[PDB]
């Protein structure tokens, strides 16, 4: 299909041409002629390499232009939002307002009412709906990217919830990877189903086993070692992407590869890779990233700061970096994609990476511009080669299961309905359930109903809600406030129960430990080695905490380690020193800090709700200290367009 055969305003055809696009891939055309341009819902299940995002932009803009209103683009993580924001800029050339909303859960954000295209994570949008933002009624279409994450135990329930709220109120467009139950999800969505595996560049998938790669077609190719695939790819001017399961693993493998890749890097690239390694902020975690990069290979994982990760990502794109070793969470295309591990550590033991995931990983092979073929190789270190092939190259992807039973999401969601959506009867809350994907999969209805009755009891006991002998459920201040803060009802419960202790002794350690013990935060882990030190410091500072005795406990000390880290953060300990002293990386530090700000904020708000107004100012000063990791006497110099503990501290001196 030629962009000009597209029955849409010239403004869109014009913007695409400027983009170099003149025609659509067969999968794109099928999607564009399925009814999405006429408002129908649709579920697009095709390779990422086939431009799922373009089908969404076109249907969004066409939607707005033909009927005013706004378009919502829901993104998986508040990090794939800035990239969606950059690529959605060219829509402003035709007068479209593109906004990005990610955090700050406690606000209606009425300022978004003047934008046409809004990008947000599922959580952020879920809370906007709770706050009842004025403009939401103007949303005419919502696009959910990687909609298949609805099957994620963690946050899939949130995505399901907002989708359940929006179905039949706006056009819904889902973008997903291949899954086992495409038609079931499409039906629940009352959507057109577009399933395809057509891709621009041919994809050859194989398995590397003891000196050889066996491709799906049947042929065999010798390779002395899996790493040789990388080396070969690099010698051939192409690049390589290698997936691993652990951070340190990614780090060991990156440094390793780089030790033999450097002898393939012309003077320019080595010269450049050095100007590159020297630009990295200084800290342990980067020192490593440094050595590897000067060698041409880099590692990529959550333990690295946002910037570092961006620097890697783009330079791999720029091609200045020949290969990047990365973990899954937070993972451009490459000629060769190597999956070096097929077993990952879960709390359920070491398990095999899901099929849906391996496919998504192999699908990143083959750059439209530079390749006549893309190759994805799974490395079988100690698995039956044939079994690996049959399970990951010829096995149906997993079927998506509603993750609505996730007790933490459900408890927070049952209250949200009562406290911000006016549900007042169990039977009415059940009506909501009936429109969810859980209800549509006809999954165990009884068990869900009982978990909800129990949850209502929990909420009724802790005074978030109230009931009548007529059984009319109505929310109370703490209920409404909790729901609007987006925190788990249980962390609110934990704040409420300890509010007397906090006002009796307001202090950093106590608070950080308290918040780091709730469900809304993932405390730092600790090893067998340091645990010794943690115990002494604990018993040395048990007076400042708000809990009697851990025993009378793993999370307790994780939270306690976290309380110490944050404490050093507010006391301006240099990043690098914190990384060292507590064995933690700047990625987790920024993540935890950012979450602590949110959580110390929510404690202030819950304090307001419970009369403890005398600690409000303190917690407020604590919130700001946590956000920038600074002493109070610097909070003024924080205003600036940008500075931080960085210069600020020096300035003040």
């Amino acid at each position: 299909m030629r962009v000009d055969e597209l029955r849409v305003d010239e403004r869109i055809k014009s913007t695409l041409k400027e983009r170099g696009i003149e025609s659509f891939y067969p999968p794109q055309a099928e999607a564009l002629k399925s009814g999405i341009l006429e408002g129908k819902n649709a579920l697009i299940s095709i390779p990422t390499a086939s431009g799922k995002t373009l089908i969404a932009e076109i249907a969004m803009v066409h939607r707005i232009l033909t009927q005013g209103g706004k378009a919502v683009y829901i993104v998986p993580l508040k990090a794939l939002a800035e990239e969606k924001f950059q690529e959605f800029q060219d829509w402003e050339k035709i007068g479209l307002r593109v906004a990005m909303a990610t955090g700050d859960y406690d606000s209606k954000d009425e300022w978004l009412g003047k934008y046409d295209i809004i990008i947000a994570t599922a959580e952020k949008f879920d809370s906007l709906l709770r706050h009842g933002s004025s403009w939401i009624k103007d949303v005419k279409i919502l696009v959910a990217d990687e909609i298949h994450l609805i099957g994620s135990r963690d946050r899939g329930a949130t995505l399901e919830v907002i989708l359940a709220h929006m179905l039949g109120k706006a056009q819904i467009i889902g973008l997903s990877a291949t899954i086992g139950n495409p038609e079931e999800l499409a039906e629940w969505l009352n959507a057109e189903l577009i399933v395809s595996d057509w891709r621009p560049v041919k994809l050859r998938r194989g398995v590397f086993y003891q000196g050889f790669v066996t491709w799906e077609d049947g042929s065999i190719d010798r390779f002395s070692s899996w790493e040789e695939l990388v080396y070969d790819a690099i010698r051939k001017k192409k690049g390589a992407l290698i997936f691993v399961n652990m951070r340190r693993k990614a780090e060991r493998v990156a440094l390793e590869l780089s030790k033999k890749v450097k002898s393939l890097l012309t003077k320019p690239e080595i010269r450049a890779l050095n100007e590159l390694a020297d630009s990295l902020e200084e800290n342990p975690t980067n020192e490593k990233l440094a050595k590897a990069i000067r060698g041409g290979v880099a590692f990529h994982h959550a333990g690295l700061g946002r910037d570092e990760r961006v620097l890697v990502e783009e330079n791999f794109r720029k091609g200045i970096i020949k290969a990047v070793v990365a973990t899954p969470t937070l993972s451009t295309p490459a000629f060769r994609v190597i999956i070096r591990d097929i077993w990952r550590y879960s709390d359920f033991g070491m398990e095999r990476i899901p099929i849906i995931e391996v496919h998504q990983m192999l699908g990143r092979a083959g750059r439209p511009k530079y390749d006549e073929v893309g190759e994805g190789i799974i490395v079988s270190t100690s698995d039956d080669p044939r079994e690996v092939m049959n399970h990951y190259i010829f096995g149906k992807p997993e079927k998506l299961f509603s993750q609505l039973s996730n007790e933490s999401n459900l408890r927070s969601q049952v209250l949200a309905l009562i406290a911000t959506f006016g549900y007042s009867t169990v039977e009415e809350i059940l009506k909501f359930i009936s429109n969810t994907f859980y209800a549509y999969q006809r999954k165990d209805t009884y068990s869900l109903e009982e978990k909800i009755r129990n949850i209502l009891y929990f909420l009724l006991e802790n005074e978030f809600i109230e009931i009548s002998l007529e059984d009319k459920i109505r929310p109370l201040s703490l209920g409404i406030r909790t729901a609007k803060l987006y925190i788990d009802p249980y962390t609110a419960k934990m704040f409420k129960d300890k509010m007397e202790e906090v006002v009796k002794d307001p202090n950093p350690i106590g608070i950080f430990h308290l918040i780091s013990l709730t469900p809304d935060i993932t405390p730092f882990n600790y090893s067998k080695r340091e645990f010794e030190r943690l115990e002494e410091e604990y018993y040395e500072f048990k007076d400042r905490l708000y809990f009697d005795d851990p025993y009378i406990e793993r999370k307790f000390f994780r939270a306690f380690k976290t309380a110490l880290v944050l404490l050093a953060w507010i006391n301006e300990v240099p990043e690098g020193e914190i990384v060292e002293k507590y064995s933690v990386e700047p990625g987790d530090i920024y993540r935890i800090v950012e979450t602590a700000e949110w959580l110390v904020y929510s404690l202030k708000e819950i304090a307001k709700v419970l009369g403890a107004y005398e600690i409000v100012d303190y917690l407020e000063t604590l919130r700001v200290r946590v956000k920038y990791g600074i002493r109070e006497e610097l909070i003024p110099l924080m205003q600036l367009p940008l500075v931080g503990r960085r210069r600020a501290r020096a300035l003040y001196n």
